C-alpha cells in the first residue's frame, strides 16, 4: 500500500510523459475515420481498443454485445422543398448530407415558421402559431429531441435545424452535420418480447413528426423566401426571417430507415485488492458519424491511455486499488448513448450495489478558456479537492478559482453518457470538460478533425493531460481512500434549497388544507442520519474492512433511494426525484404550483397533493435507509 | 457463543415448561375479547403485548402507528330481501349480524344465481348465466376478493356468501361471519396527499357491488324459493338450490360506512450482535372481529411466549443472536394485513436490505392431523432440517415424514400476512400450521373462542408447544449460522420448472417468429451464478466477517431480484413473478400461451412477447445481480 502523495505523483510524472495527440491523430486515421455505430471502422476501432487493453494486461477486458435497432438514411434523399401554393409547382433547395436520427419517416408541406431555439420560451414568446406549420429552429441551447417535443408539443409537423453563424462561425456554409431526436436514451424499440410481426411503441420518446438537419446555406435560402425580421434579441444573422411570404411554403421528405445493428462495448478491467466486487466506471464513447475526433477521439484517447497508465501504476508502480477500476468503450453513443443504456439495463436496481461512480470522458477537451463540470452532489468534495490540485494547462493556476463554484454547477442533460447513470441507474455520475463560452463548432460534422482540433487548440496534448488528471486523481482517491470520497452530507443542502423554494409558497398550502409537516420532517430525519452516519464513521476504526465495508454500503445507497420507487422505469426511466425527467421530480413539483398564481387551468391542484406526498414518501424512505439499525430511532 | 446443540436443547427445555393455554385463555378474557382493530379493546391488548415486552427487556420496544380507512356497518342495518316481481311487496330475511369489509355500500335487486365456491372453473361450468344477476357462493377454496371478483368479472351485480353445512359442520345454522374483499393488502383508501375533498381510487381492488356474508339458515331460507338441484359434484347439502323461482328475485342493501382508524404495530428486538442492522422478523395478527382465539389469540401467544424465551436465552443462557429478532404485533389483520403492509410500504425497495426473512405465527394452531407449510423456496432446506428434529405433539415421530413435500408445497395466499412480504417487499417468508384437510369452521364467527378450540384440540398446549419449536429452530438457525440458511440454489429447480413447462409449446413459438433462446441463456446464466456463490461460499474463511458479509448479503438480495423492476408497485404491488399477481408472473405468460390451443380471441400475441421479454430481461438481471464483480463473467 502507497502514500496518496506518491500516487498522485506517480500520476503525474507519468501523465508528463504521455503523447495524447498521437493517439487521438491515430484515432482519425481512414481505418477508423468514419465510424457511424454498427459501421465496420467502428467495429475496427472496437478491436483495437481490446487489443490494446489486452496489451496492457487488465485483470479482465470483455464484451457486451447489443443489438439495437438505429435509423439511418435512405437510398432515396432526404429534400427540402418550396412549394408556391400558385399552381403547387416545387423547386428543390437541398438534399441533405446529413440527418436526424429518430425522425418520423414523412412527407410534410406547410408554411414556415421561426422559433430560434425552439426552446418552451421560445415557442410561448410567438407572435406566430406554430400550429399546422412547419418549424425552423437554431441549432443549440437545448437537445434536438427536445425542440422537437417542444415543437409537436405545439403541433408543428414539422422541424427544420440549422446552424446560425452567430452560434457557429463556420466558414463553409454547406456544412451538413447529424443529431438525434429520441427524447430519451437507448434503444427506443424495445419490445419486451421477441417477433415480421410489428407492435407500436408507447411511451417511447420517440418523434412522431419529421425532423431535419439543413446547412446554414439551405436555411438562408429559405430566409430568401420569408418575411419579418428576427428580434435583436435572438442575437443572430441579419438574414434570418420569421415566416414563409403568403403565396409560399415548405415542404420537408424525410426517408430515413431502421436498421438493426450489432453495437461493442468493449471493457477492461483492474480488480480490486479488497473490495473487487464494487467499482468505479470510467467511461468514453467511441462512435461517430463522421470523424468525430472531439466528439469521440479525444473520450476514446483519455479512455486507452488512462486504462494504460493505471495498468502500469498496479504492475510496477505497487498501486492497490481497493476496489475494481473498469474502463468502458461505448458504442451507438452518437444515437443517445445507447450502448450505456443496453448495458446499464441489464442491471436496472442491482447495479448501484456495484458501480458507486461513472465518470465520463466524453467532450473532455473542446476549448482552452474554462473548466465546467456536471456531476451529483456526492462527488462535489472530490471534485473540489481535485480542483485545487490539478493545474490549467495553460494558465499554470489551480482549477480551483471560486469557492462558490458549486451552486453554479449546471446539472447533467439527457445528451450527456453520465446522465443515465445517475437518473436511470442510481449511480453517482461525473463529466466534466475544458471548453469555451461557445459550443464546439464542429461537433456532428465532417469538419470534426483532428486537424481541425489541433488548430483551434495547438495545446492539445497539455490540455488533454489536464483531462486526464483530474479524471486520474478522481479513480485513484475513489479507489484508495478507505471511506468513500461520497460525500452524502451535500443532498442536506439540496433538500434544503428545495424544501427553501416550496416555502415560498406556504399560502397557497394553506388554501388547499395541506400541511407541509411531513415533508419538514423527512428532511430532519435526512439530516439526522446523515449526521449519524458521520459520526458513525468517525468512531470507526478505518482498518477494520467488516464496519468500513458496511458504512461504505451504506453510503453507496444514498444516490439510489432517491430514485422514486412510485413510477416504473419503462414509462419514465429518469426516476431521479432531483436530476430525473417527469412528473415525480422536484422541479416537477415546483413548475406545477409555480402555475398557480395564474388563474389559468394549468395548475393541477390534484397532481400537486399527490407530488407532495409522493416527494415525502421517496426523501422519508432515504432517510430511513440510512439511519442504519431498526431500532436506532 | 453457544453450540446449536446446546441452543437446541435450551430452546426445547424452556418450551418443555411453558404455559401456552394459559395466555390464549388470558388473551380471552373481557378486556380483550372483542378486538376487531382500531377499537379499545385492541388498543388495550396492543398495550399489554407492548407491556409484556417491556418486562421481557428486549433491547428496544416501539410503536408503529398508522392511521386507516377502514368499513365497519352502519348503524342502519344491511339486509337480505325476497321481492315478488308480482307487486313488487318484499319480504325480510335477514339482518346479518357479520359483514364484508370493503363491499360497494349500495341496494340492488335481481336474480339470484349459485355459483358453488366462485372460482373461475365454477363460473365457466355454470349453465345459468350470472350476466345482470345476483351470485351466492359458498365460503372456501378462495378469499372472499376473489369470488367478488370473479362474479364482479361476469357482471354479478351483487354477492352473497354463506357457510354450507358440508364445510362448516357447525351446529348453530345462525352464526353470522366476517371478512373483506379488497383484491390486496393494506389500505385501499391511500391517497398520496392530504386533503373534506374526495378523489376517486383507481387500481385499488376495491368491489364496484355490494358483497354481503349471510347464516346459512338465511341461505337455506333462499334456497327455500329456488329451483334446480345442484351438482352432486359440488359435494353440497341436498338444501342447496341454483336459481330464484321465475316469479321471485332477491335484493341484497349494504350500508357499510367508512371508518378512519388508529392502528398500533408493537415491536419488541433482540439485537445482533455481529449485524444488528439486519433481522428476522416474526410477526402475528392481534385483532380479530370476534374473540379470534383461533385467528388471533394463538399467534399472539405465540408471539409472546417466543419473545420472553428469547429474552431469557440471550440474558440468562448465553445466546448471542448474529443478527437481530424483531417481534412484531400487528393490528387491522382481519382487513388484509393492513398493519403489516402499512409498515412494508414505508420501505418499500429498502427493506430486503435489512429483513432477511418473515416468519408469520397466524393460525399456527387449527388442528392436530397435518402440518402445512408455505414459504419461499429459500427457505426449503431450513424448513426440511427443521421438520427433521421436531416432533409431532400427537403422534412423536419427527414431522418429516415425505422426501418429496417440497414440490406439493402450495403457494402463500393473498390472506396470509406472509404474502405481502415476499411478493411485494422480496423478502423470504414462511408461513406454517398444523391443521386438518378441513378448514377450521369457526374462524371469522363469534364462535372463535379458546373454549371452542380447547374442545376441538385437547392437546392445545403440546400443539402450541410444537408451534413455538419450528418458529423458534427456524429463528436460532438463521442468527446463529455464520451463512445464511437461504437456499438460492432452490430457484434452479423453479427456474427448470418453469422453463420446462414453456417448452410444452417449442411449436407455437415458432410459429410467432420467436426464438427462446435468450431465456433459456438467462437461466443458465442464474445456474452459473448460484454455482459460482456456492463455490465462493466454500473457498471463504468463515471467521472473516467481512467476506461473510459480502457473499451474505449477495444472498439477501436474491429474492427481491424476482420482483419485475418492469411494473409499479402502486399499479401491482405483488412484483414477484413467482408468486405476485398480475401480466408480469410467470404463470401469467403460461395461461395467456395456454389460451391459444383455443382458436378463440382470447389469446394476447402481442402481450405475451412482451411477457416474454420482460421474463428473460428479470431473469438475466437477477442472474447478473448474483454473479459478483463486473470483471467475472
Amino acid at each position: 500500500r502507497l502514500y496518496w502523495d506518491d500516487l498522485k505523483r506517480k500520476l503525474s510524472e507519468k501523465l508528463d510523459s504521455t503523447d495524447f495527440t498521437s493517439t487521438i491523430k491515430l484515432l482519425n486515421e481512414n481505418s477508423y475515420v468514419p465510424r457511424e455505430a454498427g459501421s465496420q471502422k467502428d467495429e475496427n476501432l472496437a478491436l483495437y481498443v481490446e487489443n490494446q487493453f489486452r496489451e496492457f494486461k487488465l485483470s479482465k477486458v470483455w464484451r457486451d454485445q447489443h443489438f439495437v435497432k438505429i435509423q439511418v438514411k435512405d437510398s432515396a434523399q432526404n429534400s427540402v422543398i418550396i412549394v408556391d401554393k400558385n399552381g403547387r409547382l416545387v423547386y428543390l433547395v437541398e438534399n441533405p448530407g446529413g440527418y436526424v436520427a429518430y425522425s418520423k419517416a414523412a412527407t410534410v408541406t406547410g408554411k414556415l415558421v421561426h422559433a430560434n431555439f425552439g426552446t418552451k420560451k421560445d415557442f410561448e414568446d410567438l407572435y406566430t402559431p406554430v400550429n399546422g406549420s412547419i418549424v425552423i429552429v437554431r441549432a443549440g441551447k437545448i437537445t434536438f429531441a427536445e425542440k422537437v417535443a417542444n415543437a409537436e408539443s405545439l403541433n408543428a409537423i414539422g422541424v427544420l435545424i440549422y446552424m446560425d453563424q452567430t452560434k457557429f462561425p463556420i466558414v463553409n456554409a454547406e456544412l451538413s452535420f447529424f443529431g438525434h431526436a429520441h427524447l430519451g436514451t437507448g434503444d427506443p424499440y424495445t419490445p419486451g418480447f421477441p417477433s415480421t410481426q410489428f407492435p407500436p411503441s408507447r411511451s417511447s420518446g420517440l418523434p412522431n413528426i419529421p425532423v431535419q438537419t439543413i446547412s446554414r446555406a439551405a436555411a438562408e435560402k429559405l430566409f430568401g423566401n420569408m418575411e419579418g425580421d428576427c428580434p435583436s434579441d435572438w442575437k443572430t444573422d441579419s438574414t434570418c426571417r420569421m415566416v414563409t411570404s403568403e403565396s409560399k411554403n415548405v415542404k420537408l421528405t424525410v426517408s430515413n430507415v431502421l436498421k438493426e445493428i450489432k453495437i461493442l462495448n468493449i471493457f477492461g478491467v483492474i480488480k480490486g485488492f479488497v473490495e473487487p466486487d464494487h467499482y468505479v466506471v470510467v467511461g468514453a464513447q467511441r462512435d461517430a458519424w463522421g470523424p468525430g475526433a472531439a466528439k469521440s477521439g479525444v473520450g476514446t484517447a483519455l479512455l486507452l491511455k488512462l486504462a494504460q497508465m493505471f495498468s502500469d501504476m498496479v504492475l510496477k508502480d505497487g498501486f492497490q486499488p481497493s476496489r475494481s477500476i473498469i474502463f468502458a468503450s461505448w458504442s451507438a453513443g452518437d444515437f443517445g448513448s445507447v450502448g450505456a443504456t443496453e448495458w446499464l439495463e441489464g442491471y436496472l436496481s442491482s447495479l448501484h450495489l456495484k458501480a458507486f461512480t461513472y465518470i465520463n470522458l466524453d467532450k473532455a477537451v473542446l476549448g482552452t478558456s474554462n473548466f465546467k463540470v456536471s456531476a451529483s452532489p456526492l462527488l462535489y468534495t472530490l471534485i473540489e479537492k481535485t480542483m485545487q490540485n490539478v493545474k490549467h494547462p495553460v494558465t499554470g493556476q489551480f482549477l480551483y478559482q471560486d469557492s462558490n463554484w458549486a451552486s453554479k454547477v449546471e446539472k447533467l442533460t439527457l445528451d450527456n453518457a453520465a446522465f443515465p447513470f445517475l437518473a436511470y441507474s442510481g449511480i453517482p455520475a461525473v463529466s466534466f470538460c475544458f471548453c469555451e463560452d461557445t459550443d464546439y463548432p464542429y461537433l456532428g460534422t465532417t469538419m470534426d478533425t483532428y486537424k481541425e482540433l489541433i488548430e483551434r487548440i495547438p495545446e492539445l496534448n497539455k490540455v488533454a493531460r489536464a483531462a486526464a488528471e483530474v479524471a486520474g486523481q478522481f479513480v485513484i482517491k475513489l479507489t484508495h481512500d478507505v471511506e468513500l470520497n461520497l460525500d452524502y452530507e451535500r443532498y442536506n443542502s439540496q433538500l434544503l434549497s428545495f424544501v427553501r423554494d416550496l416555502n415560498q409558497y406556504r399560502a397557497d398550502i394553506k388554501e388547499m388544507g395541506l400541511s407541509l409537516q411531513w415533508l419538514y420532517s423527512a428532511r430532519g430525519d435526512f439530516f439526522r442520519a446523515t449526521s449519524r452516519l458521520t459520526t458513525d464513521f468517525g468512531n470507526a476504526e478505518k482498518t477494520d474492512r467488516f464496519v468500513m465495508k458496511k458504512l461504505n454500503d451504506r453510503v453507496m445507497r444514498v444516490e439510489y433511494h432517491f430514485l422514486s420507487p412510485y413510477v416504473s422505469p419503462k414509462e419514465s426511466p429518469f426516476r431521479h426525484v432531483f436530476w430525473g425527467s417527469g412528473s415525480h421530480t422536484l422541479p416537477a413539483l415546483l413548475e406545477n404550483l409555480k402555475l398557480r398564481k395564474q388563474n389559468n387551468g394549468a395548475f393541477n391542484e390534484t397532481l400537486f397533493r399527490n407530488q407532495l406526498a409522493l416527494a415525502t414518501w421517496t426523501i422519508q424512505g432515504a432517510a430511513n435507509a440510512l439511519s442504519g439499525d431498526v431500532w436506532d430511532i
